[PDB]
Parts: C-alpha cells; sequence; structure tokens
C-alpha cells in the first residue's frame, strides 16, 4: 500500500503532546515564537523524531520510585523507564520519550503500590516542568503533592497527567507556555538530540496546527495546546514507512456532506503542515471531514488560499 | 476473492495500549474463563474494521466522562448530567448499550474532575472517584456520580470533565475483591437491562483458552485487584478500522515471532469477531521477548489445531 493519510476526523484524533483528544483545527504567524515541539514530531516516512514515542496515554507521564524531601510536600522521583526497567541516560534522545515539551505546571496525580501486601495510594501531584531540577533527562524530576508522608520508598510510583494549572496573582493565560522548551537535563543545560525548529518558509504560509483545550485544574491557565501532527498520524506513518518521493505530501481536505474540497495544505517529509493563510484563524470545518493524500509536490507548490 | 490482505500491526505488546483503560499493555496472559463471562464492551472490533459495544477509537478517552455538575447539598458527592464526547448534547436513543468509552466493568475508578469557567477563564482540579457498580450508575441515561473531595468548588452550568487514573478498594477488609473487570455494568441504573451489547465470548475449540492482552492499572487507594485483560490490543481496533480487511474465513491464524531467535514462539487464533485463542490450558503468564510482535499467516477453519503453547 503506497504513501497516505488515515481517514480519521478530527475529532476522532488524539493531541500528540498531552493525552486528551483533538478539539479544532488552528493556523496563525509564528515567527514570533520558536516552533520546536519534541513529542508528535515524526517523518512521512516513519522515523520517530524527538521524544516522539507511540503511546498516546503515555504521554506526560513518568515512572520510578520516590525519595520525600523533609521539610516539604515534595518528592524527587528517581526515573526508571516506561516499562519499569532502569533508566539509561545515554540514550540518544532529549529526555525519556513522552517526557512533556512544554514550560508548564502539569496537575494530575501520583499512585503507588507496596509490592508485599498490594496496598496502595494515590494524591494529586503538579510538576514543573519549567524549575531548575526539572532535570528527565538526569532520572529526575520533582512533585508538589498535599502530603508529606503517604510515598513510601523504594516502591513503583506513576505519575498521570490530567490538566495544567496557573497563578492567578500575577497576569492570567501567562501560563504555561507551549512553545518553550524545557531545560531536560535542569537549568543551565543544554537540550541535545533536539528535533529541529519548524518554521514556514513560502510567502503567504502559516504553520497549521492540530489543537486541543488542556484541562485546568486551578487558577487563570493558557490552556491552548497546538501540535505539528495527531498522534494517530504518528502511528500511521510509524506502521506505513512509506518513502517520500518529494519534499511535500499535497493534501486535500475533503467534506462529505458538500462533497467538495474545502481546503488543501502542504505535509512537509520532516513532518509538518502548512496552509496559505494570513492572520489568526480558528478552521470551521464539517465534523465528517477529513485529510486525503493526492500528490507528491515540491516545496514551493502554491497553495490555493484557505 | 483477490480481497484486500488481512494483516496485524508490526506492533510489541509493550508499544501497544490496553482498549478498556487508558494504560499501556504490559504482558500476555492466558486462563480458563469458563466460570465467568467474557463481554466487555470496550476493545470490540470484527478483524474486517467494524466496532462493537462502546469501543471508539481514541485510547486516551476510555472511562472519561463529560458534562455539567450538580451538587448534593451537605456532601462531596456530585451528580454529573453526561454530555457528548465533543460537548454536545448528550443522545440517549443511540443503538448503542452507552455512550463510547464507557468502563465496561464494575469498580470504583478514582481520577480527577476538572472545571472552565467559560466567563473569564478560571479552572479547578479535585480527585473524584466513580462507582460504576452504584445503583445510580446510568451513564445510558446520561448520569454518573462522583464522591470528591471538596463540598463547595464546583460551579453549576460548566463544562466538567473527569479524567480516570486507576481504581480503589475499600468499603471492605478483604483483599482485590474489587474492582470485578468482567461484570457488566448496568449502563441505565440498577434492574435495568443493557441493550446493544457486544456478544460474550468463550472458547469453542478443546484444549484452548483465551488469551488476554493484560494491563496493571494503577492503585489510588485500598486493596484493589487491578488486573485488567482486554480481548484486542487498543492499536489493533484502530487498525482493523483503517484497513478494513475482508476476512476469507472465520479464524486468522496468528504467529509471534522473536527477532533475536528468528523463530516462532507460539501461535493463537485471531476470530474474525475480535478475540484470542490459544492452545494451553491452565493459568500462564506468557514469557515474550520485548521486541516480539504478531504476524497473520494465513486464514484457517474454525477447527483448526493450534500448536501447544
Ligand atoms: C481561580 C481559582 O482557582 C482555584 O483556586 C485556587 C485556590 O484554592 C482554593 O480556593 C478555591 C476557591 O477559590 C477552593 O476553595 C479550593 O478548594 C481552595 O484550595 C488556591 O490554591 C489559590 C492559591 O493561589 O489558587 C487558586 O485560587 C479554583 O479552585 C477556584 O475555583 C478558582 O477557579
Amino acid at each position: 500500500k503506497p504513501f497516505s493519510v488515515p481517514v480519521l476526523t478530527v475529532e476522532e484524533m488524539t493531541n500528540s503532546r498531552f493525552p486528551i483528544p483533538l478539539e479544532k483545527l488552528f493556523t496563525g504567524p509564528s515567527s514570533a515564537f520558536v516552533v520546536q515541539p519534541q513529542n508528535g514530531r515524526c517523518t512521512t516516512d516513519g522515523v520517530l523524531l524527538g521524544t516522539t514515542q507511540l503511546s498516546p496515554v503515555n504521554i506526560c507521564t513518568f515512572r520510578g520510585d520516590v525519595t520525600h524531601i523533609t521539610g516539604s510536600r515534595n518528592y524527587t522521583m528517581n526515573l526508571a523507564s516506561q516499562n519499569w526497567n532502569n533508566y539509561d541516560p545515554t540514550e540518544e534522545i532529549p529526555a525519556p520519550l513522552g517526557a512533556p515539551d512544554f514550560v508548564g505546571k502539569i496537575q494530575g496525580m501520583l499512585t503507588q503500590t507496596t509490592r508485599a501486601d498490594g496496598s496502595t495510594r494515590g494524591h494529586k501531584a503538579t510538576v514543573y516542568t519549567g524549575s531548575a531540577d526539572f532535570a528527565p533527562k538526569l532520572g529526575r524530576v520533582q512533585f508538589e503533592t498535599d502530603t508529606d508522608h503517604d510515598f513510601e520508598a523504594n516502591q513503583n510510583t506513576k505519575f498521570t497527567p490530567v490538566g495544567v494549572i496557573q497563578d492567578g496573582s500575577t497576569t492570567h493565560r501567562n501560563e504555561p507556555q507551549q512553545w518553550v522548551l524545557p531545560s531536560y537535563s535542569g537549568r543551565n543545560t543544554h537540550n541535545v538530540h533536539l528535533a529541529p525548529a519548524v518554521a514556514p518558509t513560502f510567502p503567504g504560509e502559516q504553520l497549521l496546527f492540530f489543537r486541543s483545550t488542556m484541562p485546568g485544574c486551578s487558577g487563570y491557565p493558557n490552556m491552548d495546546l497546538d501540535c505539528l501532527l495527531p498522534q494517530e498520524w504518528v502511528q500511521y506513518f510509524y506502521q506505513e514507512a512509506a518513502p517520500a518521493q518529494s519534499d511535500v505530501a499535497l493534501l486535500r481536505f475533503v467534506n462529505p456532506d458538500t462533497g467538495r474540497v474545502l481546503f488543501e495544505c502542504k505535509l512537509h517529509k520532516s513532518g509538518y503542515v502548512t496552509v496559505a493563510h494570513t492572520g489568526q484563524h480558528d478552521l470551521v470545518i464539517p465534523p465528517n471531514g477529513y485529510f486525503r493524500f493526492d500528490s507528491w509536490v515540491n516545496q514551493f507548490y502554491t497553495l490555493a488560499p484557505m
């Protein structure tokens, strides 16, 4: 079977940067910021990039055991691998795969099973991926919990992400910052083996973003989350692994209700999408609409305005 | 004849996801299932890509709930009147047992409720647990109740989401008596009959048992039974749905291959109605190479004799 994209509606698909479903399509200018997400990065021939991995549910999860920090409700987690094996920090990846690729305060729950009797406990925890001690690359991250005693040492402990939070004493929606990369090895360290930043070069083109709204758990957070590729596309390319004939796969978005092509876009072989539009726009689509790969084209093909 | 050739994805067990809870697959397990009914509504799909029961494509959506909430005064418990997944009105005339991705087992599912106030975008998040065994658990009728850690914080008439994390045990001193993964909830509440169910599955061929794709649900309190078995990995459901390869016969013969040795560890029967059986007798945890994966080799008849594993 030749190269293609799956027949999945936007709503039927999942965000590749957080374990939540896609809601809509959004385009806007990106010269004011850097677009360098590490999750949801995959070439059209199925080469995973950055911290990208196949499991949607594992995105922004952490695993390991925890050590309580006295005089606080904070626990340091010495990370294990996703399969509960030892973590190796010599792997040529920016951070353990599925690590958050944005600076924010991610709230969820820590859970733990005592091996001997199978007793369990669960508590609310938040991780500040902006914090100097956020060093998943070195196998350590800290969690702000509401307990100073319940978690036992040397037991398997999991973090399941739920949403994000904001400090309401400050300017609203100032956090999280989705386009700011964390320092995976902690403050004053340089990230390594990154998926490259993407920017539109062709005139009149903006990125097409696959947008979700992260749940907010406290305050006034910026809950917009844009991924370059839906998680399903990442899984699909990895499975198909169809080599790219050219730099760009021309895609058409089809409307089943009318039968006509609503808009067309450029799927770049390194794994991102551009459309011909100028300004901030939320795309209004038929909910049963879907993408279809029509042709291999070069980078400087001229898209019809949308 | 000459129809599109059926296949399964080249995915390791570890690379895949549980179809009954938003967690990764860990292991393969086989055991006897004559003592109970195997009738999960999640992770049900024919090999030709027809979704069954409460099954839907997104793993993250499994065991989630959406809607607005009404406080029960003088308590930390909230009733949720369910909305659709895309925040539209819930429709109870749909020919489905329950809202898609609804939990298909009786248990106490703990996670977090989150809510956004539309006017100013203020947000709140609290730990909540839902008892799918409870008499008032009627997701089919657009209602679920949550035991929360707040007695005031949630506003009415705002979009509210439940994100599942794991399961809990309590109300008893007996360990691992709950949850009960093979007990279907009464989707319309107690003393009501479930409808449009995916059918129960049982091994028919002599000496054969079901093959289970097993995960360990996180435990958030007490001593719960955290074993979770799905008939189909979520990715297989996603795969079959996309490919929609017609079934030549009742059964697709699968071989589990070891890349390290190059040989076949074991073979199994993938029934076109969407479940797997192997030739083994008794409870068994499969010891597999972590890079091992399934491969469809041939269509065989229903009464084919599997190599013992
Ligand atoms: C914007 C505000 O955010 C959330 O509240 C937290 C505060 O939490 C506390 O007060 C809220 C009610 O406002 C509620 O009683 C909660 O149980 C309690 O912890 C507090 O953590 C501050 C600290 O700066 O941050 C937020 O204001 C949320 O619960 C509120 O509903 C509201 O959205």
